[PDB]
């Protein structure tokens, strides 16, 4: 059953596997709870091998021609805009450069509309950020059974 | 004379053209003015078409290699960490996830570092940020100096 497109799912679950880590931290009787976590480590271990297959396998298509170079194009202008954003300026000098350009008919910055560039390119990534989280997961759930030890 | 890097200098010359700009809406005999703001106005177009024929030129190298390809790997890490921020949480929740990816190992975001992207791709482009607000710039001009008369 197909409830969503994969793109929205995507984003969807890699914000919930963040603050699900996070809430994870707080979390850390030392025992059972890091059996707990060790074993949602594995089921997003898992996941994320089926978001990867699933994305990678969905790299045959064509389709799509000025989609692609529409987004190249953003990709521009938000790498400028947001490059001298993060560079120069307070906040009062980025607020009035948003509104010098917004004045002339220049939208500004906006990442969410080049999330199909991310999913269309982390399957070619050797390593990723999710991959690297999990495999810190995993040290983190493996270096607390290792001191924890309450399972008698 | 080649006083710095071509790369260097783009990044310097954009920002100050934003921040020019700007102060100029500020200043706006109000026609002493805008005669001195065409010119400036000019002036910039002049340089930008300079700055565009540059880059165009420096196109045909066919070197680096594993830079274009580590760009693309930042520009996937970018990207993924830079969406979830803008589309999700608060300032408390942003913090959190930056803290839990740092103690991951995970760099923080870093677009700076994308630079050569953008003066890489930005010749291949119809149309440019700059582009616009210089002929917004120039549109600016000549309201102005329609309305106001004052060369007797
Ligand atoms: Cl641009
Ligand atoms: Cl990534």
């Amino acid at each position: 059953d197909k409830i969503m497109s994969y793109n929205a799912f995507f984003w969807m679950w890699v914000h919930d596997m963040l603050i699900d880590s996070i809430k994870w931290r707080d979390e850390h009787g030392c025992n059972k709870k890091c059996i707990c976590f060790q074993k949602w480590v594995e089921q997003k271990k898992t996941e994320w091998g089926k978001i990867k297959d699933h994305f990678r396998k969905q790299k045959d298509i064509p389709k799509d021609w000025t989609h692609d170079d529409f987004l190249q194009t953003l990709l521009m202008k938000d790498l400028l805009l947001e490059i001298i954003q993060d560079t120069y300026g307070d906040a009062n000098e980025i607020k009035r450069i948003e509104a010098l350009l917004e004045q002339a008919g220049v939208g500004g910055i906006d990442f969410a509309a080049l999330a199909g560039l991310y999913t269309k390119g982390f399957v070619a990534e050797k390593d990723t950020t999710i991959d690297k989280l999990l495999q810190h997961e995993q040290k983190e759930a493996d270096k607390c059974l290792k001191t924890h030890t309450d399972d008698t």
